[PDB]
């Protein structure tokens, strides 16, 4: 039964979420694929603050293949570059859909031996200096209530303050309003199915 | 005499752009910012082919400063195994206001490509096809003086230079920039800024 889902939906998700996630305190935000960007960069809208530099968004992209799961980085994080640091960050990973968990299950592992390498790349050790940690969370539009095929840390996923779903949802397909070709349809559904606005104007 | 735009009129803008842009043929867009990669990513849709890998998008950062130009976050070409070489590619941004970003986001660019160019035994003056063609592509496109100029065969190539507006000096706000998005909306559709084309 596929849920068809407006921009002004999504708006609103990424606002109710922005009061949750300021627990988690991000210092910056790491978005997977193109998907993942667009709520990222609308959070960031909720996230800011007058007067405060604004969040650092970064995108990254992560092929899996089968494995004789195999993970290729297509696309990742030139942190010298970027003169990023993840050591005693806060660092939110977003996508727009937790449907089997894979991608985040990955995702994560992976941004986890960065920081590991660069904690250690300073001379740093995490265990005698566990404040240097790399604290990660994640924020997703919609988390499916479904088997999973990959897991995810306890103290992420059981850790209201670590793990955000702007929605826990059935096991449907989520069609996102930058995927539409037609937006005057994809609208008019959104509409009738209840995923448009759930916010008045204030 | 600020100007609200909806999300769904960002979209269209980007369906009825996206028919010109296929002229161009991109290979990969490099987006600006947050406001640039949102309409990238929506372009995106219009250009996907079935059967054909979607095309790219990288996002950048740049600082200019008091110019200085400082590569905030950049594109890791060896990694992302990313040639440019030979390649269209499609700079997007939201709006092309003083041109600034724009023309200093290209040179850039263009110091990449030669770079890249370079470290293939490539003379791009011998084998000219074998340079990289930019394009661009804003949603806006102000009418007013211009801070910075770009390429007479950039601006004035009507497949090079793409703005899917051109348009009066008034602020536009994108609706990604919204606090309260019902109010935008409302002030948008009020404004003539929401959709124009119909239902299929
Ligand atoms: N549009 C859309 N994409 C989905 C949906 N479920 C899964 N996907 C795609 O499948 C990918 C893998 O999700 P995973 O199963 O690894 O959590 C997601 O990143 C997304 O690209 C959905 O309901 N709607
Ligand atoms: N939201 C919004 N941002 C603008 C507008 N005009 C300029 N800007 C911001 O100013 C930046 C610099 O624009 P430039 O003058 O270099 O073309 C743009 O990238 C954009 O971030 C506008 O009308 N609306
Ligand atoms: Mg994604």
């Amino acid at each position: 039964d596929k849920q068809y889902i407006s921009y002004n939906n999504v708006h609103q998700l990424c606002q109710v979420s922005a009061e949750r996630i300021k627990n988690f305190k991000p210092d910056l935000i790491i978005a997977i694929g193109g998907g993942g960007f667009i709520p990222a960069r609308i959070l960031r809208t909720f996230l800011k603050e007058p007067g405060v530099p604004t969040i650092r968004i970064f995108a990254i992209i992560l092929s899996l293949y089968e494995d004789l799961v195999k993970v290729s980085r297509t696309q990742w994080i030139d942190y010298e570059q970027c003169k990023l640091d993840l050591v005693g960050k806060n660092v939110l990973i977003v996508d727009e859909v937790d449907d089997t968990r894979t991608t985040l299950h990955y995702a994560l592992s992976e941004l986890e031996k960065d920081a590991a390498e660069q904690a250690k790349a300073k001379g740093i050790d995490t265990e005698k200096s566990p404040e240097m940690k790399t604290n990660f969370g994640i924020f997703v539009l919609h988390d499916k209530q479904k088997p999973k095929k990959a897991d995810l840390p306890a103290e992420m996923l059981n850790d209201k303050n670590r793990y955000f779903a702007a929605k826990t949802v059935p096991d449907k397909w989520y069609a996102y309003p930058w995927e539409s070709t037609d937006i005057v349809f994809h609208t008019r559904m959104a509409i009738e199915q209840g995923n448009d606005i759930f916010i008045p104007e204030q």
